[PDB]
């Protein structure tokens, strides 16, 4: 049965709750973003109203084949009414089309659901600042002080300079970027832009990108691999074996590969700076691990919550074990004692 953390009290709404069949009492199903854990259970067979951003709606329509009659896309930063309740969608700074949802309940309680998010100080001057928020449903992916990472911009700068140097040193080198879902598109778009190239990719991946309302997209991406010096492949192929194999497929148009694996956090964030990063190398193939995160670091999450000052926090990630929940509760109390709410 549908957990309490996916239900919004005093409404018949749910959020990211598609895997439990028909939820008793639910009149509107919200979807924060197009990642499989969150959309799990949605298919052409779903027949209830789904509320989401325009980008998330395009994906639902085209990739999952959800019938158009059940898709209700809403604009961002706009007060809207859904089944008699005032809502607002905000940019979550996660992947394309990802939203936080602000619910203004009839009793006067205000609830923010973050979905998946990367907290940023620009969220402190949105519509969130206009009134008190009583309850917060929080993306707690990295809710522990060991989780630090560089800014997105530091990581992109490093990627840009690295790729530019390698291809100027060897103009027959190919750049590859690994991917598994939507998100982290700036990695491959910024590399291509500095190399004067389109990004080449499979038909399934191109169809995904064509849904994302990215301006001038037809000038940036192609299905013609041969014409392009940045290629996208599945994350699972980003290894010496997979990359040599792909290099054979391109017809000796390239004689070297430089590959990037954008990851989350891994244990080497605790010592290294982005400037110190060095690749793994076997022969004419180099692989760089780069920590490009679309979730809040501990410090970004703590700042956001200390600013927002919610009366209650409901975690939405790592809620499966008592140890995790207990640990998280501990950090929420510290934050509250330091900031005086
Ligand atoms: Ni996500």
């Amino acid at each position: 049965t549908c957990p309490f953390y996916k239900k919004i009290p005093g409404t018949g709404f749910t959020v990211d709750a598609f895997q439990y069949g028909v939820v008793e009492g639910c009149t509107a199903y919200f979807l924060t973003h197009f990642h499989s854990d969150h959309y799990a259970g949605l298919s052409k067979h779903f027949t209830f109203p789904v509320y989401c951003s325009e980008i998330t709606g395009n994906l639902l329509k085209n990739k999952l084949h959800v019938q158009e009659q059940y898709i209700h896309p809403l604009p961002l930063d706009t007060e809207c009414i859904v089944n008699g309740v005032k809502v607002v969608l905000l940019d979550a700074n996660h992947c394309p089309g990802a939203v936080m949802i602000l619910f203004y309940l009839p009793n006067g309680t205000v609830i923010l659901h973050t979905g998946d998010f990367r907290a940023d100080p620009s969220m402190e001057r949105s519509l969130l600042a206009d009134q008190k928020v009583h309850m917060l449903y929080l993306d707690t992916t990295y809710c522990s002080p060991e989780y630090t990472f560089p800014s997105q911009q530091e990581v992109i700068r490093f990627a840009i300079n690295t790729a530019f140097e390698a291809v100027t040193l060897n103009p027959h080198a190919l750049v590859v970027c690994g991917t598994y879902s939507i998100g982290k598109e700036k990695v491959f778009l910024a590399i291509a832009d500095v190399l004067g190239s389109k990004v080449g990719m499979s038909q399934e991946k191109y169809k995904t990108l064509q849904c994302l309302n990215i301006p001038e997209i037809n000038s940036l991406i192609t299905t013609d691999m041969c014409s392009s010096l940045v290629h996208l492949l599945p994350m699972m192929q980003i290894n010496f074996k997979g990359l040599q194999s792909h290099l054979k497929k391109c017809g000796g148009k390239y004689n070297q590969i430089l590959a990037f694996r954008p990851t989350g956090w891994t244990h080497s964030n605790k010592f290294t700076r982005i400037a110190d990063v060095i690749p793994q190398t076997k022969g004419n193939i180099s692989i760089y691990g780069i920590p490009y995160s679309e979730h809040s670091s501990y410090l970004e999450m703590k700042r956001f919550v200390q600013w927002l000052k919610p009366q209650k926090i409901i975690p939405t990630v790592n809620v499966g074990t008592w140890k995790s929940r207990s640990t998280m509760e501990k950090y929420f109390r510290e934050w509250k004692l330091e900031a005086g709410y």
